[PDB]
């Protein structure tokens, strides 16, 4: 809604389709879907609606943005994708990284998030510090996702479900371990685990726990824990919106 997607050439479209297939095989084989989802999300999550700066515009590959503390370990993601990207010189890094994120969700069994090409690679990384802090709560989440990015409370909860794949690493954030028993499977288990309480071997961040106590977030957690179809629907909506922040006006 509110989007006017740019025209791209037939050759650009062909490259998107071929890159999508190549990314599926590569991501599946390398077992790096969670990292690629994090790479897409950190690329997009810096958008500030009031100034129209940051967002999914290829800047995460810049040494300067990779250096941001929130981006610990994402230099691995960038390196892993570089040989593949070089096979698709016509694609923007901006598009390529968002496409990797969409593919990461698909190959782990998640919803098919619609993808529209045309993001341009912008020269200037956003300032550091826009991404959310795992030790903070619901107010902070609204500041970051709502006031800056311009996403809804529904989007916040659905997107938090992205933690249904992958893990924290004590050498990256300092937190450690997977949120779920199946960290390469995209499903609603993140909310199931969040509701059941702490379990040995499984992670919950203070930012995850903040969803349980908020009057608006909690009914959504409950909905998603009960109804994976509803989760997949709202997830696909939120991921699309996230991937298109500042793109296509909008
Ligand atoms: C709600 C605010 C969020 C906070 C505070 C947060 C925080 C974190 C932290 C601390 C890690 C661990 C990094 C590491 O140590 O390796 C992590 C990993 C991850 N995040 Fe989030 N995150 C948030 C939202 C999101 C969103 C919106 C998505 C995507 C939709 C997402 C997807 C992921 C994935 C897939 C991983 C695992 C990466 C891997 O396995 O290497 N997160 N997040
Ligand atoms: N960050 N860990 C990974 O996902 C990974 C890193 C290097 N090669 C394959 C996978
Ligand atoms: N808020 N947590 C993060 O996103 C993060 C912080 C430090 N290193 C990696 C990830
Ligand atoms: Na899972």
């Amino acid at each position: 809604s509110g989007k006017s997607y740019p025209t791209v050439s037939a050759d650009y479209q062909k490259a998107v389709e071929k890159a999508k297939k190549k990314l599926r095989g590569f991501i599946a084989e390398k077992r790096c879907a969670p990292l690629m989802l994090r790479l897409a999300w950190h690329s997009a999550g810096t958008f500030d609606k009031g100034t129209k700066t940051g967002g999914p515009f290829g800047t995460i590959k810049h040494p300067a943005e990779l250096a941001h503390s929130a981006n610990n370990g994402l230099d691995i993601a960038v390196r892993l994708l570089e040989p593949l990207k070089a096979e698709f010189p016509i694609l923007s890094y901006a598009d390529f990284y968002q496409l990797a994120g969409v593919v990461a969700v698909e190959v782990t069994g998640g919803p098919e998030v619609p993808f529209h090409p045309g993001r341009e690679d912008k020269p200037e990384p956003p300032p550091e510090g826009r991404l959310p802090d795992a030790t903070k709560g619901s107010d902070h989440l609204r500041d970051v996702f709502g006031k800056a990015m311009g996403l809804t409370d529904q989007d916040i909860v659905a997107l938090s479900g992205g933690h249904t794949i992958g893990a924290a690493h004590k050498e990256r954030s300092g937190f450690e371990g997977p949120w779920t028993s199946n960290p390469l499977i995209f499903d609603n288990s993140y909310f199931t685990e969040l509701l059941s309480g702490e379990k040995e071997g499984l992670l919950q961040l203070p930012s995850d726990k903040a969803l349980l106590s908020d009057p608006v977030f909690r009914p959504l957690v409950d909905k998603y824990a009960a109804d994976e179809d509803a989760f997949f629907a709202d997830y696909a909506e939120a991921h699309q919106k996230l991937s298109e922040l500042g793109f296509a006006d909008a």
